């Protein structure tokens, strides 16, 4: 997932009460305050919500964690999960919760202030590791972030049982005890075999596991779990290998028995679930589900029955994130691209559907929270003018500023627009960071800062830069950065996007240019000094860019790359690319490894040498090629550091990569 | 080993001929010829020579080897190893070959035409990754290139077993395949646990097998087998893990059991035995024996019984070459150092010692074979003025010239000299390569090429450059590269090498820096543009010298550098810097890891990524260090290559080399 480094908020809600932290206190209000003392007046600070409705928090302390109940101020229960809290899953009953060590699933139950503890229960007792239990699978695609899914009312816990023994391993080296280690990651590549997911209920009440009964093929993905409010049913989303089928399907929570198929959707390119079945507040039968089906992103109105009662959100815009309903269950609020593919707005629409109504009006970028009531909402807003501008609303209400922010030196001026995409039809946004201090009666050298992969986008009202301020620092060194959101990119729509389904780099390629043709166009450019820089999907663009178009770009720094897609995951990589046996001319085009004779120009790699989504194996085999025919790239490695680099050494690498440009462009 | 890199010889003897190819025929002079048709008449082109004296060979054909007797003019045998060839050792009655395949020794014996083929018998059934059989052990140090040893009458086959199982593993990871492959490397690091190999003995006519009582420590280095030529007794040097005791026993070979010790050599900082016992023609109980023990390498003439008869060489120089004796055993044949360390000379010397006579006295570098006889030599020389210059020389008698190599252009212009070393007493050599078309009333660019580790000597009355070639490209970029050999560089005696002992990098900094006086002392010489390259060892001072004299050294290339000591190998480390328990403040002075901080100019390393030798996470973790101290290196992997970048590749490595240099120095 694209990530925008050094961002530039502890807002919540509790009950009827909107939560921030002021460091000593933490202020609730309609102004009550609860300051650190009067807590650890309690205890036998940083926390995680896990009942907003509640109040309901657990404390992260030495020896263990603190339940606590905000609203009441009150001790909950103190939970043993033996120091593992990463995979941390409190049941909704708020009393236990599962998590991960040593291979296997357990269950802890809270004990209560003075009342003794007792021994987590183990779920599962023969994790390997080629068998992993209770952990996200497939990549984490498909929305999936977690292999454990609490029933509604903590009756039973669902999780997920992946046997990789038949999966091919890649190296992952720690080299820092004195002799480096090797750890096999089990990452399965294009056109391999897939791992083998099955779905687990373990019932509390009789110690029991049953296991669906998916059936064959046994790659298929299990996706988007989610139970029925009722806990007699589990629904999921399977998806076939081609990844052009999802099949909604019901099984029987009790033997794990398929009940029935909901409905089916299917795709000319590819269908992608990425969301669980919400149903409505009461009601065991009616659910919303989300589907890009008619293009764009929508919400769809279902009864169990699987018959579709109503797509409830249409238009030409996609709904970028569902935040739940009114009480009555009569309206839906949710977050899109309504007003503009650049900005994001809150909305409210009827159950029936019909139009929508903006919430939060003002140009920008709103970040919108819906109270536990549904009455109000915490909305946090900027803008290329405005920094941030709290507000909390109570709908159809007033509203009231939290906050608002907003010199003798100067910082790098930004400019936005548009031009036509390679099609001269389809209209792309840019974003164009001027040189500090830019005199337009003079020449300036210009990075092109790319990524174009799928699920991002670049381009947006926000403030300041998207791309971790990099842009900014380029610029206040003398040069311009120019990003563009090609065809390929995301919040556009489904045909916007998947015009580079089974051609990966082709389409994307032939807007960026588009973007240099404009950046040739202006005079204050000079049209010698052109370079690209970008990570992971970035990193495949930078280095096309440069063996494709050699005699424009002349210098570039590619992070992370994808350089032969048939060495990336089978799932992120088929949806995009078809397997490497459906479209050989695909992946061939593609292959950076066949080209690496077309480097002309000055390019330095990067990679974290434990990087388990682009494998290191990527940039190490384009040096090798380059070797073979007799080309120059450049090179650095982060032993310690896996994709990104993060945290302080991130300094490390905006000066490596800076002085790279200001040496070489 | 240090290899110079592009050399620019089929001569030899078999029987009483010297021969050498001429692509079509094999011409015998004493003037006969041999066709390759003629050869490949007698068959049911490239040979390897197994004895010299009775010209047999053998030919490396498709499916199988082919014996054969040049003299005769006779196939002898058919050889079939199945495909093996890098572990072939062949029996020296010439029916017979030893061979490892899949880990395990076996012996083939040779089918003669038409007579049928019988099956390879296997010594050993048990070889697995983690022991191994018939290979060289002890990271081939002291002298060992091989795991086979066969009785002088081809009774027995001697070999190793080297049970690894308690070393802890390196991943060498082979990036070609799809996934990435690893496999474990068993290189032990200083200060770990070694290695345990013993020494088996297999009886030919009984099929039996026995092995040495070596006894413990178990740790101990088993070195220079040496046979005795009545085949009852195999000699064994023994050096105990602190390298300051070499212990010479005699087992007996029917049993295993350990017969006497002969004598034992001590010294303050290390013994380093490195030749096998060489016994005198027809004897049985007087063999000469190879010894720096006096300050220098000299030949030592010693009895059975352990009592050493007389030291036959002696003086401030060092037998660089036992070539061997004449045919009564009156006389020692060798090639040394005694005309000057610059300079190789063959000699002869009765076996009552006294003084030597230089058989090849023309000033330069003579490589001497002595024919089956002892009658005549085979010399090729060469020196700064004569590229080569091949004599056959019937000794005493006189000199046949075979062949004698001697523009509008120019070639860099090499001027050679002496300067003191730190202790402003010892005389250091070195060679200075001109830049191309050099004008002395301008100023340029200087790159100090170094190497500076044990058991290499740079600087040479040779012709041409010493180091690959690279000295001669720089310099016709326009930079000066200047060499200077500094005490712990080879072939001036034990103390001139055994000052660095425990200390590594500290005196040969030292001596480098005399150098870089020397050149602060030339007026066309840039101070402010001086740089510094080196591999290996040389890596290992390239980066030490950036980082100890960052104010001098600007702009540094480090291939394949060794980093951190405590990560290289036990056998060679530990000799040279003793344990890591045993001295901590020096290995900490020479952990370059503990001072990445303090780099300040432009560095790259160079590594291959399957080198083991100096094992990838050297260079890995230098980065790393940088990281967090906030300094900037540069790289390049070679993804394909081991210590060395060997064959066409080599091009591309100068070219990344040289254009680093010539981009910031």
């Amino acid at each position: 997932e694209f990530y925008n480094f050094y961002p530039e908020v502890g807002l919540q809600w509790m009950g009827d009460n909107y939560v921030f932290i002021e460091g000593d206190d933490l202020v609730f209000n309609k102004t009550t305050r609860f300051s650190a003392a009067d807590l650890n007046a309690l205890m036998p600070p940083s926390f995680r919500t896990l009942d907003a409705g509640r109040g309901l928090v657990v404390l992260f302390t030495q020896g263990g964690l603190v339940g606590f109940d905000m609203l009441a101020r009150k001790v909950t229960y103190l939970f043993d999960t033996n120091e593992e809290t990463a995979s941390l899953d409190f049941s909704p009953v708020g009393d236990r919760v599962a998590y991960v060590r040593n291979h296997n699933l357990y269950i802890a139950r809270g004990g209560k202030l003075g009342e003794g503890m007792s021994r987590a229960i183990a779920v599962t007792i023969d994790g390997t590791e080629t068998l992993v239990y209770g952990q996200a699978v497939h990549q984490r695609e498909f929305g999936i972030e977690k292999g454990t899914f609490w029933s509604p009312k903590g009756s039973c816990l669902a999780f997920y049982r992946m046997d990789q023994s038949m999966v091919k391993p890649t190296p992952i080296v720690d080299y820092h005890p004195l002799e480096a280690e090797s750890k096999p990651l089990y990452y399965p590549m294009a056109g391999t075999p897939s791992h083998h997911v099955t779905v687990g209920i373990y019932h509390l009440a009789t110690g029991k596991t049953v296991y669906l009964q998916t059936g064959e093929p046994k790659e298929k993905f299990l996706t988007n779990l989610s139970w029925s409010p009722d806990e007699n049913i589990l629904y999921v989303a399977e998806v076939n290998r081609a990844q052009n089928e999802c099949k909604v399907n019901a099984y029987d929570a009790e033997t794990g028995r398929f009940v029935r198929t909901l409905f089916v959707e299917t795709d000319k390119h590819y269908v992608e679930p990425l969301h669980p079945l919400t149903f409505l507040p009461g009601s065991n039968n009616q659910f919303i589900w989300q589907s890009r089906r008619d293009g764009w992103n929508h919400l769809y109105l279902y009864d169990t029955t699987g018959r579709l009662i109503r797509q409830v959100t249409k238009g030409e815009w996609e709904v970028t994130n569902f935040a739940g309903f009114d009480p009555k269950g009569t309206r839906l609020y949710f977050e899109s691209t309504e007003a503009s593919p650049l900005e994001r707005h809150f909305y409210c629409i009827d159950i029936k559907g019909g139009k929508t109504k903006d919430l939060t009006p003002e140009s920008g970028m709103h970040r919108t929270q819906l109270s536990p009531d549904g009455s109000a909402i915490i909305d946090i807003f900027q803008s290329p003018t405005v920094p941030r501008k709290v507000t909390v609303t109570n709908i159809g209400k007033g509203s009231h500023t939290l906050l608002e922010a907003k010199t003798g030196y100067a910082m790098p001026e930004i400019r936005t627009g548009t031009i036509m995409a390679a099609d001269g039809q389809t209209p792309l946004y840019y974003k164009l960071t001027m040189p500090l201090h830019f005199d337009p009666a003079k020449k300036y050298p210009v990075i092109v800062y790319v990524y174009g992969g799928p699920h991002a986008q670049l381009v947006t009202k926000t403030w300041r830069s998207s791309v971790g301020g990099w842009d900014i620092y380029m610029a206040q060194k003398g040069y311009a950065v120019f990003t563009v959101d090609s065809r390929g990119s995301a919040n556009r729509g489904a045909a916007f996007e998947q015009v580079i389904h089974r051609r990966l780099g082709q389409t994307e390629m032939a807007d960026q240019m588009c973007g240099v043709d404009f950046l040739k166009s202006q005079s204050w450019v000079d049209a010698d000094r052109i370079g690209v820089h970008g990570w992971s999907y970035g990193g495949f663009m930078t280095t096309n860019l440069m063996l494709t178009h050699g005699d424009v770009f002349k210098v570039g720094v590619a992070g992370g790359p994808v350089i032969d897609w048939n060495r990336y995951e089978i799932m992120y990589g088929e949806r995009y690319f078809d397997a490497p046996q459906e479209n050989p001319e695909g992946y061939d085009a593609a292959n950076l490894l066949k080209r690496a004779g077309d480097l002309k120009g000055r390019l330095m790699l990067i990679h974290g040498a434990i990087d388990p989504v682009v494998v290191w194996q990527h940039s190490l085999l384009f040096l090798d090629a380059c070797v073979k025919a007799r080309t120059y790239p450049d090179y650095y490695v982060y032993p310690s550091h896996e994709h990104n680099v993060m945290g302080p050494d991130r300094v490390h690498l905006y000066e490596t990569i800076t002085r790279y440009f200001t040496d070489h462009l």
